[PDB]
DNA sequence: AGCAATTTAAATAGGGAAGATAAGCAAAGGGTTGACGAAAGCC
């Protein structure tokens, strides 16, 4: 499911960023999402506290 | 005690043999480099 996971995600910290200092530093935590660059094929990354969240059946 | 001459021509060709093989092993390791969240003494 994808509302069940939109929402895993938010009772978690729950962001999602385009741009980020956390691959400078682990210890920075700053999480940036550019509204102006997402098109059709714009990768998004997303952030969790240790990366927590449920898997699908397909794992 | 330096003086030692000039031109001219330097070979055309035919051949550079194939047949064989070119090992199989067994190794090639992991030891540290984790930030948030959550109890839990402690100024």
């Amino acid at each position: 499911m994808i509302k069940e996971m939109i929402e895993d995600f938010i009772s978690k910290g729950g962001l999602i960023f385009t741009h980020s200092g956390r691959y400078t530093n682990t210890n920075n935590s700053c999480f940036i999402f550019n509204k102006n660059d997402i098109g059709v094929d714009t990768k998004v990354d997303m952030y969790t506290p240790k990366s927590a969240g449920i898997k699908n059946e397909e794992g």
